[PDB]
């Protein structure tokens, strides 16, 4: 069954605490609406086992969940069931790349600083009201839970976000895009380099989405980017993953959803290529890495939109 | 399920049992218990800030003693952990000790001396339950915990109800076979169900009518159980006897996998009755008449009344 075992005791506690958190919330009324106190709330749990479950789990740890009611509501508004979320993060250990990915590739887990946590509380009310008003249709990072772990006197804060990329379709090419930045020699020798602004230009990278999806996509991005500028946030990226249908076919032939198809209620950032693309590709594109508080944010926001618009 | 109660100690207990059993579903069923399992425990301390503030207290501790041992005893007593969790969780235990909402379990506040004395006997108790294959009139110890809330600390034990989860008891005796004054008070006797005692049993001319076979099997168990208690040098235990009157009314019947202490009366009983008989309240050590004597005086009496 589920033992939450890992060589990494921080992962064990994270799996245990997400399991704990979600079961706890199963015993707490879903409120008609969130209230101000829910934006300053937490749960702290300290465990001290003696000669009990000593092989699977560390015997001494702390787990703290920030604003559990808000992040439950955000999961709901982003179309996530708490049971599915719990399974995604606990049924098997998250895999490392620094970030981790849930075993089913739905979710990203990232270590963050206490400043980041303090800045999350600073934006949390405004972020939640924005998510309500766009009915959860945004390119913004979906913040799904936020925790503090302590084991063996090692303290970390972690955020969970939705994977920009597909849980199923492989990404053969990947870009972190800002505007106004090229991968190192070391980065480029990996299997999947995180390529950057100059790699995008100098490799002659094109993205082939039809006028309609381009308009829809640049309309969200403008709204999301203007919201980030009102918050006075900057140094955020567009993450672009490219799925090449034909490369994934030959990669697999060596060893019901058709090739180049995805479920848009799971792979929410997916966009099909247009009819006249030289190759059958699927693009996965959203905003990551939002949380730098004040170029100025106006300037950052306009340069970003201008660079993304000039590449489509 | 919100584990709501007017009594914050019941909420933590319900929360605690719910936590304890969910935890053990993430822990391997071992091939056998080992010595460290009789010294083990799990403590959880909870501190909430503006979260679940209405249903639950914001600050509490729950400790389970020897979790691996109590899970093994539940299984050896024919008790599934989910059904156990449900009996203690789906709805609050009712005060009279307390009874689970479905009347399957007793919940009782004990002292830290009681807790220390349970650890002292727990290895021998478990190995006794192994050797009698769960077939005993001893108390079934099903879990043992420590709760803190609002700086108030209690220890609690959970045992199986001697009485039925459905059939009513119209008459009830705490029997020891002590020669001394054992008589329920005038206050006790005015209650709807008084706990009657040895001299009430004799002075009321109470009869238990069970056939020669069930009496032999009952007295064989009681003897082995009571010789075990003497070996441990425990005393001051009682036979608890509940009598269900079938006539006040299928009527005569009960599931003997649920109500395990039930025994039907003799066919030639003048009154249709069902008897619920077992040992309670064993944890008094001699160190504090001796345990041999108590045990011998206790059996002579129970055999004297059947
Ligand atoms: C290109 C970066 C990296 N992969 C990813 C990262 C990372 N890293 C993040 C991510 C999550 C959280 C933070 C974060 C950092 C600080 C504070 C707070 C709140 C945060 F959310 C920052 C970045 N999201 C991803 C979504 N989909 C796919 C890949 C992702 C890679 O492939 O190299
Ligand atoms: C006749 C007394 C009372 N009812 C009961 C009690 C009580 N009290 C107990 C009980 C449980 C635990 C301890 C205990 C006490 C100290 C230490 C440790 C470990 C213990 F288990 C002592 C007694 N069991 C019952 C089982 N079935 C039915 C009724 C029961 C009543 O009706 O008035």
């Amino acid at each position: 069954n589920l033992y939450f075992q890992s060589m990494d005791p921080l992962l064990s506690v994270l799996m245990w605490g997400v399991n704990h958190s979600i079961n706890e919330l199963s015993h707490v009324q879903i409120p008609v609406m969130l209230m101000p106190d829910d934006f300053k709330a937490y749960s702290k749990i300290k465990v001290d086992n003696h000669l009990f479950n000593k092989e699977n789990m560390p015997s001494h740890f702390k787990f703290k969940e920030y604003c559990p009611m808000v992040f439950r509501n955000l999961r709901e508004r982003f179309g996530i069931d708490d049971q599915d979320f719990q399974n995604s993060l606990t049924r098997s250990a998250p895999l490392p790349n620094r970030f981790h990915t849930s075993y089913d590739k739905r979710y990203i887990i990232k270590t963050i600083t206490s400043e980041d946590v303090a800045e999350m509380h600073n934006i949390l009310k405004k972020y939640h009201q924005y998510i309500v008003e766009c009915h959860g249709i945004t390119l913004l990072p979906q913040f799904l839970g936020m925790y503090r772990l302590n084991v063996d006197g090692v303290e970390i804060y972690v955020i969970v976000t939705r994977n920009v990329f597909s849980h199923r379709l492989s990404v053969y090419r990947k870009y972190d895009l800002k505007g106004s930045r090229e991968a190192s020699d070391k980065e480029k020798a990996k299997e999947l380099p995180t390529l950057k602004d100059n790699d995008f230009i100098n490799e002659g990278q094109k993205i082939y989405i039809d006028d309609n999806n381009k308009k829809v996509f640049l309309e969200k991005l403008k709204k999301d980017v203007e919201f980030l500028a009102q918050l006075k946030l900057m140094d955020y990226s567009l993450l672009v993953g490219i799925h090449d249908v034909e490369r994934a076919e030959q990669e697999e032939v060596e060893c019901p959803l058709a090739p180049g198809e995805f479920d848009p209620n799971i792979d929410v950032y997916g966009i099909k290529c247009h009819e006249n693309s030289p190759r059958k590709e699927v693009y996965f594109m959203a905003i990551i890495d939002i949380l730098t508080h004040y170029v100025n944010p106006e300037q950052y926001s306009k340069r970003f939109l201008d660079f993304i618009g000039h590449i489509l």
